[PDB]
């Protein structure tokens, strides 16, 4: 379902960062109708997992995103923030309430995504955007360490 969630992400078109002006203001637009796409996807097989807000800019992103262990809701704050030199470089997404909780985060809370995610999305430029990091990155780490860390005693309902 993780393979087939993202085969109908949409794609973007267009390569450029924030310093790009105009073409930034279109590179946010697929950002944004990619985004609205997946989540409207999640919420119809009632799989919805994550709420996220930006400044005006699209640089700074920042929410929240949960997962479901033994029927319970384990909520975190998140934020990232958009590289210059995306989509060449994909964002970092932070957990800071995690620091500590797991060995898989580096500094700053920053998780420490699969090895098989950073080759993906080089070949995948500019084609995916923040949806696919969400989808391919985020998820994942997610449904791994959530579990660990629930059993572990670090989270309780």
């Amino acid at each position: 379902s993780v393979k087939e969630s993202v085969s109908r992400i949409p794609l973007l078109k267009t390569k450029a960062g924030p310093r790009d002006g105009d073409k930034w203001t279109a590179r946010l637009k697929e950002e944004y109708a990619s985004l609205i796409t997946y989540v409207e996807h999640n919420k119809a097989s009632d799989s919805h997992w994550f709420h996220l807000e930006s400044n005006p800019q699209g640089t700074r992103w920042y929410g929240t995103c949960w997962t479901y262990y033994k029927n319970e809701k384990y909520e975190f704050e998140m934020n990232f923030d958009i590289p210059v030199t995306y989509p060449q470089a994909p964002p970092e997404i932070a957990l800071p309430e995690l620091e500590g909780k797991t060995v898989k985060m580096y500094r700053g809370g920053k998780i420490c995504m699969t090895t098989h995610f950073f080759p993906l999305w080089a070949r995948n430029v500019p084609y995916f955007g923040i949806s696919h990091v969400l989808a391919l990155g985020l998820g994942p780490w997610l449904s791994i360490e959530v579990p660990a860390m629930v059993e572990e005693g670090y989270l309780k309902p």
